């Protein structure tokens, strides 16, 4: 990392304190930039979804994996649920998305409540596996909310065989009143749905797949209990990457867990965290970890700074740990504190190979939480922290241990009133990163790290320019 | 105190300007940390209650002393009141708490007004020294407010002999409709009450006791008048520690008072303040003081900064005075400016041996003030400063001196709507300090001071993370 | 009652629907009007305080009785409390008022909380029965709230022997900084206090006294249980008038209770209610009642109209019952619905001999409730209904009976920010009644009833003129 | 119900789980539920089962719909229109 001449502050820096200076560039178009990562995770975009119960669902897993990202399943998830989620994710199609399925005997209220599980805007009515109609938000309005969806479903919709080129589907949907194309299997059953923006993204994004050509997925494990057995079970379940997560990664228990997991020779990339120092990164890498997760404090659901005073600004910790890992040949992930695409761009320019996003993705349709409405009826969801699931651990002892346990924080994440979907957030993030690469003059992320020039700004410098629209920021 | 490389600001630092960097740790559990102090005060927790008339009552004294802290009685308190308070505090039980006692002829309104003097949630009806029923807030609702409590008291409650193991009381209260166990003396009179959380805290906390096994208590004295006689009277009254308090401790009058008190050889630890410089600390220690109180300006009720410009940020003053006192073999207390547990953690990491908390504890049930309700009916109390009681001092001369006297400031401290009690604040503070010790890797406070690494952050760094719930901050 | 020509509405009328037409008058001054009643109650003003626990205290009893009114003690009050209240009321002085007494060891907060029990604005510090100083609201401001009142009491105050002519006390207080004159007994003990307005009222108002020259007081009894024994006990306790009160007075149980009470020949006036019909009034009078209480529904704490639909506008019920009672030689009291002095004036013009006022007097200093402050810090108190105490009546049967029992309503009554006292409300009411008498041309209440001419107005008619200041209306 | 009320008098949760003789779940009863069972009388048919009514419009074949509703077990028929 190269800083401007004389920019040597006497304090640690956050994302708001730094800026990127443009350089001489030959990359003109954003599409000339390669966003693939080199840390062995297999993602084609630098976006990773945090192992939080409020974001890491199966719908989010499928949606993020199709666009090139990866989702880490939260720790302490039962192995049966892990197996079911992995099977569902790996049974999905690489291009066609899974729609919301409704029965003709469902009520209008149930249809309107299930319509918001995806970002397609419409659901397919299925009778014996075959599509027979579409249900939209407009059709549910102005009717009895306990009427059957059979009386409101429209029987005319665009249909194409599965495997059709996305441009043909786009041309077919160019003149359709509903921007949903129902793709069917050769026998006639429902294969899925494809929208116009879905076709555009299928032409823009590359899915993150394994050796067998199926969508990738990761799983997280804690350091309590028998870490080796849990890691072996998760590897057998089909996880493509293992994360050993704890609040304070620089301790003997985490080193023992890393050694125990590495001694099994599972053949999967190993991620450990979290540390904010170079010594902790070196210890984690020497223990056997391939990737080090960096960040203690900047989590949006984290109250460690206010309760203990322990923490560190994320930018300085990321640059230090990235320098240490590069000196040891490892890689670092930047976890926590991401609100804008500029945060992802600065984390990538700081030397990180991947950025992990948590509560920001909670305000989407694909997140497992329930959709709620505030005073102004603006859509929002609720994000909450993992709390004691990230900590080291009769009814008397349970109460005694819980008296000092970290509480579960809670925040409201507003959905974008115009888009709402997580793929739009991915579009914003990737557009910002590509524009950063074009401004710096880099064709890929390593060149972005090697060519970037950074400077320090005051509080008045951060207020320059125009803010982002609502829903584009956490 | 060790700072990060290059973190040498050109200004003095407050608690908001600094953070603690995690290090390699072997302490995994919070309960493995020893929070006892080494300054000779006798406290098992680093919390000290300020000598303010708005906080330092007898209920607060008992409650804090039972949990390992100590309360300093405010100066200029009449010696008879001092003796009564000391006798009441030293006559209390080490495990069982003192309940609110009601007569069966009392009105419902009086019972509902007395219910908020403790944090038990219920009061005991006493007839000739024997408990006959319990009164709760639910029973007082929906009835005539001038009806007798005999008509609303419930006659069925859990009863156990005094001296019973707290776990047995917890098991008995596991299935009780009211979480209050009435502990009685062998003859049958009322010994006190014990709750489930009370048993948990009795199993977690260690009472601060003297050589005779009775709860400790301290007293404060000013530098006006005959300081020696007042100190001797306070020592004879039963005070376990003496505090010589004034607004400007670095002056000749304070040195004379310290010498006069030390010449009596009372055998008690001597605390003097306040100073914010190393030279003042050295002068106070050489004068005869064993502990030096540090802080001029950060008091929540103090208007010195706005009236005179005299003051100093608390963190830098604390580190400097702690270094000076350690170089002279003394100890320092950090007085004023504490709003969050992180403030206590940073004060302990700065080199202080004890933290004195004032207005924050005013927003509790145990404080001597009256409970009030704001617009939203949220509970709160009123905190105010000592004013001329901390300063050096016919109707014409009284008015002449009072024309320039410092006024009494006033603020509203909101109670935690879910807890309200001071023991919950103590739980939060101790949990934060233990988590800080685990993050640093220290088994006790001296190791916390010796192993801590600190860094400087900007205003954007302090905004990282999630804020604390309501009532957890001053 | 004579109405204007053609004013024969097809509905029942409230106080807001009627107005008084002025006639030829010879009474010019308000002081020429005689406000004494002729119903045998003994009141020199037509104001009676309702038998409600929120208004009928001993302070209110003394204050109202001194000015010519009477207070009815609430039913179900224990006989010991009745005896104590009667003794306190009958031990008072006819001119000098009872002050708030403070000990020199009391705190400033206790003094400031006790200052609002009376309307004098100051309290007397008493040491061994002798006054030694005065404490006012101004002295309590700007000092430590836990300081003793000895340090704030002023030792210079106007003192006069008891029995002094009120005009001399007024002349002495003409030049006093504090408008409180401490009247002392010949031995030197505290006899009481007298203000300037107190002397004016002693020169204007005539106390309501019994045959022995002591302040009068009444008591109320329900129709449940042994009514005869309770009435005998209340008569022996010293009550000057008995009220048999129930929600529905026109029923067999009330008639039986009236007969049982009348068979004892106690020699006291008997009041029964409530009825809103002429037949009920005739039945109550024939049963043995001398005075009939009229009103079912208009009570400010009464929810009968909204729960059952049972009720009647108060003006029509009062005129009908007054006509019936006059035809039988009895008298009627108008109970409930009084918010303005015009309501009292119209009730007296409607034929009633006394007006019973409830919740309106709850917003005074003398009421037994505690003084509270709203958002704007405006003083107010809480009024509530008697509920089941006005109705006919194991833990299973108690719950079964309480499931259908009437709940306790609650309202906020704002105090007059400039006066606050109940004597000011009495002044407003008496001034309004005297002005009504002067407008009609009557020298007394019977002439007011015989000479009054009434008319009916629409909703627009009631909106004419200027509203009353804050605190002058319920 | 009075026995259930006495049992729930000292329970931390005011819900009594009533079970069938075999041990399966029959239902729940609260204190206020027992009070109401002692106060209110259930509306039952000739067989001692809870009553229920049904409504029918005036469009279509009203007779057939009414006959079907009567066969379904409705205890009272409502012919409703604006
Ligand atoms: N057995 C389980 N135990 C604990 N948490 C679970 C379990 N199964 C799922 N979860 C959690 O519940 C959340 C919802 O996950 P997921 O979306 O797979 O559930 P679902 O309700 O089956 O899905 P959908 O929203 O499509 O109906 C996730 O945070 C997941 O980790
Ligand atoms: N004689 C006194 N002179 C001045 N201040 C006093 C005196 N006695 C007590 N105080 C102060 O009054 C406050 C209340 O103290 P404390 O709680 O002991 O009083 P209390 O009213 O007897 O107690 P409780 O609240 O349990 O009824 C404290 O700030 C104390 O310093
Ligand atoms: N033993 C009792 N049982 C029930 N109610 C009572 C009893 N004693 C008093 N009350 C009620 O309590 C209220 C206050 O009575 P009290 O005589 O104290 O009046 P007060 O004027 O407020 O006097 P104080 O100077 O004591 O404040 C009244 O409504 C009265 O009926
Ligand atoms: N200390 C703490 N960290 C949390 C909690 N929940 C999530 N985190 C951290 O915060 C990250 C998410 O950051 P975010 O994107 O929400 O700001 C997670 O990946 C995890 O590292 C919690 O309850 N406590
Ligand atoms: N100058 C000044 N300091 C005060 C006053 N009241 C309390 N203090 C100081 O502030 C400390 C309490 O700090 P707090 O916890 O209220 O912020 C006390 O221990 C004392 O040192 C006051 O009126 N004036
Ligand atoms: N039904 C009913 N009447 C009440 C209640 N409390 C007071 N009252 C009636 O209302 C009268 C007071 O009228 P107010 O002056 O409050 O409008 C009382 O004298 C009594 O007759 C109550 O709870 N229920």
């Amino acid at each position: 990392v190269r800083f401007l001449d004389g920019h040597t502050p006497a304090y640690d820096l956050t994302y708001n304190d730094v800026f990127v200076v443009p350089g001489r560039s030959d990359v003109a178009s954003r599409f000339d930039v390669d966003l693939s990562t080199v840390d062995g995770s297999g993602t084609t975009i630098p976006v990773v979804v945090a192992n939080m119960t409020a974001v890491a669902g199966r719908r989010m897993a499928e949606t993020v994996a199709r666009r090139g990202g990866i989702v880490v399943l939260p720790q302490d998830l039962p192995i049966t649920a892990v197996s079911e989620t992995v099977d569902f994710v790996k049974s999905r199609d690489l291009v066609v998305d899974t729609p919301v399925t409704l029965s003709p005997e469902d009520s209008v209220s149930d249809a309107n409540a299930l319509l918001h599980k995806r970002a397609h805007g419409a659901a397919v009515v299925v009778f014996e596996g075959r599509p027979i109609g579409l249900v939209t938000e407009a059709n549910c309005a102005g009717v009895d909310r306990f009427a059957r969806v059979r009386d409101i479903a429209l029987s005319d919709f665009v249909t194409a065989p599965v495997g059709t080129d996305p441009r043909e589907v786009f041309d077919l949907l160019e003149h359709a009143p509903i921007d949903v194309a129902v793709m069917t299997a050769p026998d006639g059953t429902l294969a899925g749905v494809l929208t116009r923006t879905g076709a555009i993204r299928a032409g823009i994004y590359t899915p993150a797949v394994d050796a067998k050509g199926r969508l990738r997925i990761a799983a997280a494990v804690g350091i309590n209990g028998d870490v080796g057995a849990k890691a072996q079970a998760l590897a057998e379940a089909g996880a493509d990457l293992l994360v050993i997560d704890t609040a304070h990664g620089h301790q003997a228990k985490m080193l023992d867990a890393i050694k125990a997991v590495a001694s099994l020779d599972l053949g999967l990339p190993l991620v450990a965290g979290n540390v904010v120092s170079a010594e902790g990164t070196r210890d984690l890498i020497e223990a056997g970890a391939s990737i080090v997760k960096v960040g203690v404090g900047p989590g949006a659901m984290c109250t460690t700074r206010m309760m203990t005073g322990v923490g560190r600004p994320q930018f300085s910790a990321v640059v230090e740990c990235a320098a240490a890992a590069r000196q040891l040949g490892g890689h670092v992930w930047a976890d926590g504190g991401v609100r804008h695409p500029r945060d992802v761009a600065l984390a990538l320019a700081a030397g990180a190979s991947n950025v992990m996003i948590g509560s920001w993705f909670a305000g989407t349709y694909e997140s497992p939480g329930d959709l709620l409405f505030d005073r102004d009826d603006r859509p929002y969801k609720e994000s909450y922290g993992m709390a004691s699931k990230r900590a080291v651990a009769s009814s008397f002892d349970r109460a005694r241990k819980g008296l000092f346990e970290e509480g579960i924080s809670t925040s409201r994440m507003s959905l974008d009133p115009a888009r709402g979907g997580v793929e739009d957030l991915l579009d914003h993030i990737t557009s910002g990163v590509r524009s950063t690469c074009t401004y710096v003059g880099a064709a890929n992320l390593p060149e972005l790290h090697e060519k970037v020039v950074l400077g320090v700004q005051s509080a008045a410098g951060f207020a320059e320019g125009h803010p982002l629209p609502a829903g584009w920021t956490a």
